[PDB]
């Protein structure tokens, strides 16, 4: 919120590229930078907090053996650092109430398809969901997940793995 190109030159110049930047900046570089009104910072603070920090973390149930056809089982893990107040969506230019949705999908890159995906919701401070899909062809391979939020950009998180099915 309120962040005008006067502001978005001032941390380009100091190499701040991210929001979780924002939060690393001091008491010295925030005052120099953020020159805005009580009601203007209190949606700085207010976005940057509700702003989501996950951790991915994926645990593939049996790896090594695997059999094609038969339905394989997978398993999603995701931890914030602190469990959140709300889940409502800060936002300046979006009038209407939004709460804040994820995807975990899972596919391929190379051969461009969805092996399965999973509308989630993080409430918790730690959470885990499992998800299935159906057994490639025996070969290699290259599937990535992605846990991506639906209301806010550059908050999102992925973990490319291979497996060698039989």
């Amino acid at each position: 919120p309120h962040f005008n190109n006067k502001i978005l030159e001032k941390c380009k110049e100091i190499n701040v590229e991210t929001v979780y930047d924002i939060m690393a900046l001091e008491d010295e570089e925030r005052d120099e930078i953020l020159t805005l009104t009580d009601s203007q910072l209190a949606q700085v603070a207010a976005f940057v907090n509700n702003y989501p920090n996950v951790e991915l973390t994926y645990s593939l149930n049996n790896s090594d053996s695997l059999i094609s056809g038969v339905k394989q089982k997978i398993t999603i893990q995701l931890t914030r650092d602190v469990e959140p107040e709300n889940l409502q969506v800060t936002s300046e230019k979006y009038p209407f109430d939004k709460l804040e949705s994820w995807w975990l999908v899972l596919g391929e890159v190379s051969k461009k398809e969805l092996y399965a995906i999973k509308k989630v919701t993080l409430n918790k401070e730690t959470q885990q969901y499992e998800l299935e899909f159906d057994t490639p062809t025996s070969g290699k391979h290259n599937l990535t997940i992605w846990c991506v939020c639906d209301s806010y950009l550059d908050a999102d998180k992925e973990l490319s793995f291979e497996i060698n099915v039989k």
